[PDB]
């Protein structure tokens, strides 16, 4: 039974590459056999009381994976059929780019943990944009995938001067095919983006975005092709996704502006640059995931949740392996979650194990269903 995710020679085989084989290169082998359709599947009914949903999206369950694992989206079938309800694509840039250079991406089993410098790696808006475009395709005689979210990611290339430029191209490229666009303001790998979490900058950013979304609606309804080509068959709502090293004042200001801009959601939180006492990584460069940033990331989303005064959804990103960790994001403030590094380190069985756990956990705690969870820890 090689097509069941928990089938034992996986893991056999994963510990064996975390150990001996350069991390990049296992996740390139990983993307070129989904292409070919060979990867386990989950084919698992999921539970309804776990269903989550942010305005009109509704998640068929709470786990995703994040920005960066298909970064060109040549992957989505196959990972979203190990029992994953979404995925976000990209980071995308107008141009394509090879990003910083390789090795860049090292992982630390011990603690579970992942720095990468990759840069932005990507093949550009317009080659990922054909790319999503024969998925939407394929969804749309794949019944089994009709109900599955893509969200794309969107950022700068590497010397845009302006970055609101490269973020209304990507809109007008690939924006009809997207449930969701991600404003990646919080990569730690791309000099000076970071700078546009300041409140000023952040707030022409989310503005510039909507009305490039709206004008894209206005100008093109009319088509005799229907416009919105995509899970939702509507405009793609907008987050925006922030990075964990910030201070109390920036945050609270960053609160403020997304109250007046009306984002859909924030994503909570990209890597943090501020962990150092992880000996194998300490020449290293770049943004650390795993499990080091999973209190930091909750934390934060703790703070946001109220600076916002929850009137903003929260996807939880950072640190996220088991059940408990799961509950402990939704708990504090998400609705729904986005896996990474959970991948990396348990491997093909991860949506399943981790979905299976959180529906122990909702039993457990006596939650009616997930939605009844959501900010409960500020009750
Ligand atoms: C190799 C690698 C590449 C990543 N690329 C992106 C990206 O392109 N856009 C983005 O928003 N986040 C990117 N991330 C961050 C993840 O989406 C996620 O926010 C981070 O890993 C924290 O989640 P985790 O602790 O579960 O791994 C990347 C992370 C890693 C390890
Ligand atoms: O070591 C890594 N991956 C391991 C890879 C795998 C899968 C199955 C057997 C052996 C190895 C994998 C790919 C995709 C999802 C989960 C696991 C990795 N470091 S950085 N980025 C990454 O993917
Ligand atoms: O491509 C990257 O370097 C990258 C982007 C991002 O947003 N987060 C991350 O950890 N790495």
């Amino acid at each position: 039974e090689s097509y069941n995710p928990e089938f034992f020679l996986y893991d056999i085989f994963l510990k064996f590459c975390l150990k001996y084989i350069d991390g990049e290169i296992c996740h390139d082998l990983f993307l070129l056999l989904g292409k070919y359709n060979i990867l386990p599947y989950d084919t698992s009914n999921d539970s309804i009381y776990a269903c989550t949903n942010i305005k009109h999206l509704d998640f068929i369950n709470p786990f995703g994976v994040a920005a960066g694992f298909d970064k060109n989206g040549v992957c989505i079938d196959s990972i979203l059929k190990l029992g994953f309800s979404f995925i976000e694509i990209g980071t995308i840039t107008p141009r394509g780019q090879t990003g910083n250079a390789k090795p860049r991406i090292f992982r630390d089993v011990e603690s579970r943990s992942i720095i990468n410098s990759c840069g932005f790696n990507n093949m550009g808006c317009d080659k990922v944009t054909e790319n999503l475009i024969l998925f939407r395709k394929r969804q749309e005689e794949d019944k089994l995938l009709s109900k599955h979210i893509v969200g794309v990611s969107i950022g700068k290339n590497k010397d845009t001067v302006n970055i609101v430029d490269d973020l209304k191209y990507c809109i007008n490229k690939i924006g009809r095919y997207a449930d969701y666009i991600a404003i990646n303001v919080s990569s730690p790998n791309t000099p000076g983006l970071r700078d546009n979490q300041e409140a000023g900058k952040l707030k022409n950013i989310i503005l510039s975005v909507k009305e490039e979304i709206d004008n894209l609606e206005k100008n093109n309804i009319m088509n005799d092709e229907f416009l919105w080509f995509n899970t939702t068959k509507k405009k793609p709502l907008v987050f925006v996704k922030l990075a964990p090293d910030l201070n109390q004042e920036q945050k609270k200001e960053i609160a403020d502006v997304l109250l007046e801009t009306n984002i859909d959601g924030m994503i909570i939180s990209n890597t943090t640059t501020q962990i150092n006492d992880i000996k194998s990584f300490e020449n290293k460069k770049g943004g650390v995931s795993g499990a080091k940033l999973k209190d930091i990331s909750t934390k934060f989303i703790c703070e946001m949740y109220n600076y916002t005064n929850k009137q903003i959804p929260i996807i939880a990103s950072g640190g996220i392996f088991s059940g408990l960790d799961a509950l402990e994001k939704i708990e504090a403030g998400a609705s729904v979650c986005q896996l990474y590094s959970c991948l990396v380190f348990n491997g093909m069985k991860s949506a399943v194990q981790i979905k299976r756990e959180l529906n122990h956990l909702l039993y457990q705690r006596g939650y009616y269903n997930l939605k009844e969870a959501i900010g409960r820890k500020h009750s």
